[PDB]
């Protein structure tokens, strides 16, 4: 953690988000991807998981819009049908390679979760498997119910995210910290707004207590909305207003970027909220961009359907959806 | 706290710091001012306290450099030798009038302090005495010793500052929150840096939990330095680097300004640190300005000495020192 080392982290963080670019999240575990596959009639074979990632990474022109890709650990060991390591597809395109490093969630208190995997995190960061990686991702999830998220759960998850962040940085990796506010729940938008302010301000506390290099951290955040079980409606403008207010209230000038997660929102909504937040006035130093899994790849899966003859059309949908995300990241989706 | 009400707070906060201006702190209690008087041979009469404030507020041209003045409660009841309410001197000059609203400190745990006065704060904000005030100030103080500041003390003081802040805002006053890191102590600059990051990030947590309107809050902060009993040396550049890093790591884009306290540092040092921090590169949305008591008024007291025939020269020193502070607030002290 000398001057040069820190500057490298900051440069990586900015490179990922240059020129309206964002992040393609492709880090689903076999179990998470398998559920997605099964809804659409695709067998959850390793081969189909490998091919899916090949389809994504080999999309021609995707590097104009995508500055980094978050890989699942198993994908680092996989090759294209033509023999080339899947990581090489991305490296040749100049796209930064990331690694998801959490080991999922376990129960905490009543009805809440913490994320796990810190105990061997430093050893894992040093794995030869991930030698080409320059950034990482770790997810916590905040369930909402009557008196929840509890303060204990906010504190513990923020502590875990911060401890992961410092270990990443000490290993030369830019950490993405992902404090996801779970969409499946019954809560008002005002409640999401207030809890988002609690979570993000607390996350910044723990990052500071762990003496994380703030210019070398990316925050992957949920949009501020009401819960999916709420009867409450909202529009892109309202999501933009509330989300940007929460961020302006909580995120220090030194953070280089916020990258939104799609979170169960539609592709259309996720991109529209991004565009809307980037048209909002309100001085800020950080980029507002994207780290989408479903918003970018649901259409690819729905087009592909496990049939090689649908691959070209699936790649076209990725490229077009990635274009729109990038235009949204600059607030230009209505233009040209 | 409707839209218009909030916008007024933000406008006040920006007006105070327009055009490189800063804050003249004149809010010393009779006891605090009296100690200063007695060192220099001036009797601690109410008359001498009144005259001192008249000397300050009637300084010709001071409004070019001073955007607001923090008054002590007793000063709102006082008049010039010519009969004019002291607040009228400032109002006629277009300078914002502030009120210090804390009731001082009491013991907390072992060797620490909390600030007090919340219980009647709302009633006091509504006093007809303060009807011309548009902003307020509240001070906490953090002593440093082996395992101190304790986490309990950081949390409690930040909670108190945030509770004061929200009450101010609900009464139409912009709160200045002052988490002063006490200079008298034995600690390294690295320790001050790390603890400053703890305190400021925690203060932002509590401001967010109290749902304070962040664009309507000013932070009056200590420079990051080693303690006065430390043998450790530092220069303006090092103070600038460490202080700006701490601020970039902790203070959200929405905060309109940071105003440094002089804190026992010399006038010369306090202004020099300000200039140095304003020459630092590093993108930020907030102003870096001043809220000085001693740095601006020690020279006035030392020149005046309680003799009317020294008043003109005392006012000249205030104006010249205020000029330098303002040039420092723009990073221009070496120029023109
Ligand atoms: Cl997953
Ligand atoms: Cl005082």
């Amino acid at each position: 953690m000398d001057c040069d080392h820190l500057l490298r982290l900051g440069m990586t963080a900015k490179k990922i988000l240059e020129n309206g670019k964002g992040i393609l999240a492709a880090d689903e575990t076999p179990k998470t991807l398998g559920r997605r596959f099964e809804k659409l009639g695709i067998t959850n074979t390793e081969e189909n998981r490998r091919k899916f990632r090949e389809i994504l990474f080999s999309t021609k022109g995707i590097e104009r819009y995508i500055g980094g890709v978050i890989l699942n650990q198993e994908t680092f060991e996989q090759t294209s049908g033509s023999g080339v390591p899947l990581t090489e597809l991305l490296k040749k395109k100049g796209i930064e390679i990331g690694i998801k490093l959490d080991k999922g969630l376990i129960d905490y208190k009543e009805k809440e979760k913490i994320s796990v995997g810190l105990e061997d995190l430093d050893l894992r960061c040093k794995s030869s498997a991930f030698k080409d990686a320059t950034f990482a991702k770790w997810r916590s999830l905040f369930y909402f119910y009557d008196g929840i998220p509890s303060e204990d759960c906010i504190n513990e998850n923020c502590s875990i995210l911060a401890k992961y962040a410092i270990i990443c940085q000490k290993n030369g990796l830019v950490p993405i910290v992902e404090p996801e506010v779970f969409l499946e729940g019954d809560y008002s938008m005002k409640r999401s707004y207030e809890v988002t302010r609690q979570i993000l301000s607390t996350l910044m506390k723990y990052l500071n207590y762990e003496l994380v290099y703030i210019p070398g951290v990316l925050i992957k955040a949920s949009y501020v909305t009401s819960g999916q079980l709420s009867n409450e409606k909202y529009t892109p403008k309202k999501v933009a207003t509330f989300t940007l207010r929460a961020l302006l209230s909580t995120i220090p000038c030194g953070i280089p970027g916020i990258v939104f997660l799609s979170g169960g929102h539609g592709s259309e909504d996720a991109i529209g909220f991004l565009n809307a937040i980037n048209m909002e006035r309100g001085c800020r130093t950080w980029s507002l961009s994207f780290s989408f899994a479903r918003a970018l790849t649901d259409g690819v899966l729905e087009t592909w359907r496990g049939d090689d003859s649908n691959i070209e059309e699936a790649q076209k949908i990725l490229l077009e959806t990635s274009f729109k995300a990038c235009r949204g990241a600059e607030g230009k989706l209505w233009d040209q």
